[PDB]
């Protein structure tokens, strides 16, 4: 997250760190949202690589023991069947991971609230992105979980010529674009949390930023729209 502030430890308890095995250690690669005690929602593109993955819940600082983490292997990966790795702009950037164990809930580990199917946020709705992704374009991952305030940009505006044009679809949410704050590499797969009727819900799964840079004016961060996939998510959880 570029232009973020450090999140409080208990603000976003559904955020997870998706990590892969790197020699004798583990490296953060993407975020995710814990949606059941044994299921995580993330981006399809995060799991294209044929890597060994694990999930960390209750994580705050990737580089120090927080005394709250639970580490769990990924047992099954279900990518949306219309996902095409050669075409992020087509959408379908969503995947569900069944965890090898059910995690234990507490102040640091909670299920993410999902929006009702079909919900579309009004332009300029209040949301936060969270994650450990780069803190600058071509920078480095955050140590501590970051958050940034990114108001939505509705479809008519986001898909206009000076923004994302045809690249953005109605199955996506755009947020931000102020030139200062944004998602960045490493935030992919994590939540966009938006306040609706007094309750934060996870309306987006972080998907992509401009090839030109993370914080680019009129290139808001783009998220898979969670409320476009409620039926798909329920069907996967019910059949697995
Ligand atoms: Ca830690």
């Amino acid at each position: 997250v570029v232009g973020g502030t450090e999140a409080q430890r208990n603000s976003w308890p559904s955020q997870i760190s998706l990590q892969y095995r790197s020699g004798s250690s583990w490296a953060h690669t993407c975020g995710g949202t814990l949606i059941r005690q044994n299921w995580v929602m993330t981006a399809a593109h995060c799991v294209d690589r044929e890597l060994t993955f694990r999930v960390v819940v209750g994580e705050h600082n990737l580089n120090q023991n927080n005394g709250t983490e639970q580490y769990v292997g990924v047992q099954k990966i279900v990518v949306h069947p219309y996902w095409n790795t050669d075409d992020v702009a087509a959408g379908y950037d969503i995947a569900l991971l069944r965890l090898a164990q059910s995690v234990t809930l507490n102040s640091y580990v909670q299920l993410g609230v999902l929006p009702r199917a079909g919900t579309i946020l009004a332009n300029n709705s209040p949301c936060y992105i969270t994650g450990w992704g780069l803190t600058r374009t071509n920078g480095q991952l955050a140590q501590t979980l970051q958050q940034a305030y990114l108001p939505t940009v509705d479809y008519a505006i986001c898909s206009s010529s000076s923004y994302w044009g045809s690249t953005v679809k109605n199955s996506m949410v755009c947020a931000g674009g102020d030139g200062v704050r944004s998602g960045c590499q490493g935030d992919s797969g994590g939540p966009l949390h938006c306040l609706v009727n007094g309750q934060y819900a996870v309306h987006g799964v972080t998907s992509f930023v401009s090839r030109l840079g993370c914080n680019v004016t009129r290139k808001p961060t783009v998220f898979t729209r969670v409320s476009a996939y409620i039926s798909w998510i329920n069907n996967v959880i019910a059949s697995n």
